[PDB]
């Protein structure tokens, strides 16, 4: 009843954009219990280049977006990649030529693009007609191609009508006749375009709703116009919002981390990204934003997509990755911090002592690449900070003092207060002077949560290095 699909073209990343609209097409399908369709627009890929489309999937199920029917889990309205039916929209083209929808033409690509310069030169509308290329209908033209083991490139004749598109986001968008010209639907090389491709896949895995960015809105009168040829009623479509980065101009390079690979990279959370990404084109009722992927399934609906841009802040989203970071699973939240501290060039052998360490200074951070350099004082020892002139007689004590009690604060916290009261020194000093000795910096969790976790010859080992 319900069919949808999120159909890239495999570049090796997956980007903020794309990601956002998998996520649109999954979370429709799940909500009214219809299937998700993965199509890999890999036309002009070669078998070589397959492992873009090995990263967009790891990156899809990173993000846990699961699709139904794909080129790896297989369904009965395959295959799912358009390198694979370049028969398909052979037959098609043809049965079009067949019915006088459209033509072949033996004109180069390199050509073309002269008379488009040309018509634009002379005032005149870039729009192709088949008495325009006429001229390139030769007999040399012919054997040039079949010598050169090129095919003639298929045109689709564009009826001079209106068309009426029933966007869901959009609303009533009218094509009005002679917008655009005739357009190549098969190339010389035997490959077909997006759009020609689009439709034909479109009716043959029986899509009922299109979900996808606005950019390909100018796209949709040229698919229009190719099911009216083919007789089929088109589906319902939904053109989301345009990211655009926090000035206002569109989301790109310069605006920082573009890609889910980034994201995972610097130490991202999956739920992070994809409570945010759901957030760019599409709001819940009440304007809540800390929904879990049960609540987006719950909550989302067509009807409150956005027809207006999103804004992309990376301020909320880095924020936003801290509130999953801390809220996690402390099991959970281990395996994904270990690799970062691996990397960071500080092993991890004590498991309990790890789950600990993070406890307390997850509070300090907000991504996972954050964590090492936050904690590495509860693994490696700080540099010795010079201990100052009438404290060196108090630190030194507490060698002696602390050696008979307890390690936990309730016993060590009244030493502290005998020792200095006794020598005669203001506490303020003493635990600033106390955080460099054990963390070698001026800010970090509290001492109350530092100095038990650390053991009883970790602290004093410290104090003594520090100055002796
Ligand atoms: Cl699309
Ligand atoms: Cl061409
Ligand atoms: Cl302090």
């Amino acid at each position: 009843m319900v069919r949808v699909r999120f159909a890239p073209s495999p570049t090796g990343f997956l980007h903020v954009g794309g990601a956002r609209t998998a996520l649109f097409n999954f979370l429709f399908a799940r909500k009214e219990k219809g299937k998700f369709i993965l199509r890999i627009e890999d036309t002009d890929l070669e078998r070589s280049e397959r492992e873009y489309e090995e990263k967009l999937m790891e990156s899809l199920r990173w993000l846990g977006l699961l699709w139904d029917e794909g080129p790896d889990v297989g369904g009965d309205h395959g295959p799912y990649r358009q390198s694979e039916r370049v028969e398909i929209y052979r037959e098609h083209a043809e049965r079009l030529v067949k019915e006088g929808k459209a033509y072949y033409v033996y004109a180069y690509p390199e050509e073309i693009e002269e008379m488009r310069e040309k018509l634009l030169s002379e005032g005149k509308a870039p729009h192709y007609s088949q008495e325009m290329f006429e001229k390139f209908d030769t007999p040399e033209r012919r054997r040039e191609y079949e010598e050169k083991g090129l095919r003639p490139a298929v045109f689709f004749k564009m009826p001079r009508k209106d068309y009426v598109l029933n966007d869901v986001v959009k609303g009533e968008v009218v094509f009005k006749t002679g917008a655009i010209g005739d357009f190549v639907i098969m190339r010389s090389n035997g490959l077909p375009t997006y759009n020609f491709a689009c439709v034909v896949d479109d009716m043959l895995m029986e899509i009922t709703h299109v979900i996808r960015g606005d950019d390909h809105l100018s796209n949709t009168l040229r698919q229009l116009a190719l099911y009216e040829a083919f007789e089929k009623a088109p589906p319902v479509f939904a053109h989301v919002s345009t990211i655009l980065g926090p000035d206002g101009k569109k989301l790109s390079k310069r605006h920082g981390a573009t890609s889910v690979e980034a994201f995972r990279d610097m130490g991202y959370l999956p739920e992070a990204l994809v409570n945010y990404l759901a957030l760019l084109g599409w709001s819940h009722p009440e304007g809540k934003e800390l929904l879990t992927l049960e609540e987006l399934i719950s909550s989302f609906s067509l009807d409150r997509l956005s027809p207006n841009p999103a804004i992309f802040d990376p301020q909320k989203l880095k924020w936003m990755n801290g509130y999953y970071l801390r809220n996690m699973p402390i099991e959970k939240l281990a395996e994904l911090a270990k690799p970062f501290f691996e990397k960071a060039g500080i092993k991890i052998i004590d498991e309990e002592y790890f789950k600990k360490v993070l406890e307390i200074t997850k509070e300090r951070v907000e991504v996972l690449s954050e964590f090492p350099e936050e904690s590495r004082f509860f693994f490696e020892d700080p540099a010795p900070v010079e201990i100052p002139e009438e404290m060196k007689e108090v630190f030194s004590q507490l060698k002696e003092e602390l050696q008979n009690v307890r390690w936990t604060m309730e016993e060590i916290t009244p030493v502290f207060k005998k020792v200095l009261k006794q020598h005669g020194v203001k506490p303020k000093e003493f635990y600033m002077t106390l955080r460099r000795v054990l963390t070698g910096r001026e800010e970090g969790p509290e001492l109350v949560n530092i100095i038990p976790l650390l053991g009883k010859e970790i602290f004093l080992r410290r104090i003594e290095r520090s100055l002796g």
